[PDB]
């Protein structure tokens, strides 16, 4: 009788509103507790990520208007169809993948951090509209658009991302969330490195380095969590699920290096975006607690244009 | 033919991600289009609840320390529980009201603008964990937290809404999702508004005028969505839902009332929150394009309230 409970906490005899929305209606909902953080991590990303609020209005892309006008048209319509890809991405993880998130958190916070994602990465996606608002033509925007729909090697690899979100298995929703931010859009991000190096629509790599700076801490967030998750299964299916991580990424791979070539081939960039790709496949498996079996060869990035991405 | 259509137009062959994932896959997915807007009223609701991005850092909470200090205990803890009551509502709609709409949209901005909410609603609630870091014992936030989970008459107003959110009628959701800024948490800022018409807690006033700002937006475009939605239904079910608009109301106004008493009753306050909340509840009709039935005499607010409210 020594150790017998008289007074029962609020916190273990309730449950957040998202568990009660879509898994148990047995107990009553606790309001956010800021005041009682479970994990300092989450204060940490939440106010880096808030802190770090942006909006594409703030970057004079107008000034890029001399260097994009010294690019051909061909040049120009690589630019508006890669960033068009790059928007499809940002959109399906606004819309679909962040929000998917929310209701398998392990923490209060996570909930309001993923509904934060949620929105920068329509940020991101809004900010190829002010880019094109600004340089481009209404013939490119809407060329890019119809590329964007009738390019079925981009359209592969959403069509692959998005079961894991819809599906009730949230380990495999949070390797998708994370393979998103950690590498999926990394080929594209190539394009204007490439061209900032040799001074290049500068403006431009300023927002891409925006949306990068929210990126990184979405791939490390999910990464975390993923870990926390992974480590709560037996070694048997611990082993599993890094089998899964692997096969999904090799797969990923085989997708992004078909649509890279078909985007690239034609430019002499294929080779040189799919190592920048590669380079960042080797930081999301880090990401998520794993070791890259990639080669320095392989990973290889021009100083120059690293220069640009660790600005 | 006189006008010859060579091609097709992308928008209207292909479905934007969320749609894809939920409903459609007979066609691919269109990114987001930020260049050709389909309903300029997005836009304007972007920029605006955009350009008003605030966080609850931005307040000095702290100069509020001597008037807290007036205030008597049973002042202290009914503001606290208040607080932590309008923090339950605030994380119902950050983690499940407004993510529910996003696959609902009408427009491809519509998705992005409802993330923007449930980010700026997690915001509203991490504010009042801001006011008790500065203001309150780790006593007075505890009790406050096990006050909201023991409390069956606070408990049932989101208990009715959620099922709303969970459900597959998107029209009875967005209904749900109007009534939460639109309604539901004005007989909690009934409490700050008084204080500070006497002078008491300005700075925290500041924050609610802050969540305000941003709930007003909320509710006006959740009623203009509706409007849209339920005007291209048969005359019988704009009827049919027009009664339950209504019979959805009498049901939360006869929950809030309850509430409210047992809130208030001890203060004298309940009377004047309940004419409060009436009025708003009016507001809410007029917002979703329906006459208010509220009288003049149970709507009435001291004019030092409504300053308050309108400043
Ligand atoms: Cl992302
Ligand atoms: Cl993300
Ligand atoms: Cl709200
Ligand atoms: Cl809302
Ligand atoms: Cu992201
Ligand atoms: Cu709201």
């Amino acid at each position: 009788s020594n150790i017998l409970e008289m007074t029962k906490n609020y916190y273990d005899r309730s449950v957040s509103p998202v568990e009660y929305a879509y898994f148990d209606q047995s107990q009553n909902m606790r309001a956010i507790n800021w005041n009682k953080i479970v994990d300092e991590k989450d204060l940490e990303v939440w106010n880096r990520v808030t802190q770090n609020f942006w909006l594409p209005e703030n970057i004079p892309v107008s000034n890029d208007l001399p260097s994009w006008n010294e690019l051909d048209d061909d040049w120009q319509q690589l630019i508006t169809r890669t960033f068009t890809g790059l928007t499809l991405l940002d959109t399906v993880q606004s819309s679909i993948g962040d929000v998917a998130q929310i209701k398998n958190s392990l923490t209060e916070q996570e909930q309001v951090i993923y509904a934060n994602f949620a929105f920068m990465v329509g940020v991101h996606a809004r900010s190829y509209g002010t880019i094109f608002s600004t340089l481009c033509t209404s013939e490119q925007i809407e060329e890019a658009h119809e590329w964007v729909v009738d390019n079925e090697a981009l359209q592969a690899r959403p069509k692959a991302l998005i079961p894991f979100y819809t599906a009730d298995d949230p380990l495999k929703s949070k390797i998708a969330a994370a393979l998103m931010p950690g590498f999926l859009l990394y080929g594209g991000f190539y394009l204007p490195f490439y061209l900032s190096a040799r001074g290049k629509l500068p403006n431009t790599s300023d927002i891409i380095r925006l949306i990068l700076r929210d990126k990184v801490i979405h791939n490390f967030y999910s990464g975390y969590k993923y870990q926390l998750k992974v480590a709560k299964l037996s070694p048997e299916k611990q082993a599993e699920m890094k089998q899964f991580v692997f096969d999904l990424l090799d797969k990923m791979i085989g997708l992004e290096k078909t649509y890279l070539h078909q985007l690239y081939d034609g430019f002499g960039l294929a080779d040189e975006a799919i190592r920048f790709s590669l380079y960042n496949a080797g930081k999301f498996l880090q990401n998520l607690g794993y070791e890259s079996p990639f080669t320095k060869e392989e990973t290889r990035i021009a100083p120059e244009v690293f220069a640009q991405l660790s600005a």
